[PDB]
């Protein structure tokens, strides 16, 4: 429930309470990563109406963007990523960009639906980044940082 917050170099300088109503976004890590097959398609779950990154979450305080991919990705996924290819696509600013908050995104590799936490989704579907761009277009219900991660991470 704490999460530490970090300066416009993604330096640590102090921490907050996940629940704090002083929190701002843009103070705080992230992470977020996309699951793609080799047929080039990411699989977005429902999350839970809304469309999302394969894995997400905030880091906890004293935690590393490896640890906090590694947590949520097995609590949401139920995937070892140590058991499947993954690597760090990207990393952001949310001052450089219109992303929320400090990032690294990252790219797991499988062809395998993932047996998810029907907890937090209620779904999901392996889509093109194309028809996923297309449907955030359209209106449909996404996270509000999902378009412009999939079109600063692929193409």
């Amino acid at each position: 429930e704490r999460l530490d917050l970090v300066n416009e170099r993604d330096e640590v300088v102090g921490q907050i309470l996940r629940t704090d109503p002083a929190l701002r976004w843009e103070r705080v890590r992230v992470v977020n990563a996309f699951l793609r097959n080799s047929q080039g398609q990411l699989w977005i779950p429902r999350r839970p109406n809304a469309l999302d990154v394969s894995v997400g979450g905030a880091v906890q305080s004293g935690e590393t963007y490896e640890e906090a991919f590694r947590r949520e990705a097995r609590e949401e996924l139920n995937v070892e990523i140590d058991a499947l290819s993954w690597r760090p696509l990207a990393s952001f600013s949310p001052f450089q960009t219109t992303l929320s908050s400090f990032m690294c995104v990252y790219e797991l590799r499988s062809d395998a639906t993932p047996i998810f936490n029907p907890n937090d989704i209620s779904g999901g579907e392996w889509l093109t980044p194309e028809h996923l761009l297309a449907r955030i277009a359209a209106g449909e219900a996404a996270k509000g940082d999902l378009a412009e991660l999939v079109r600063r991470c692929y193409r």
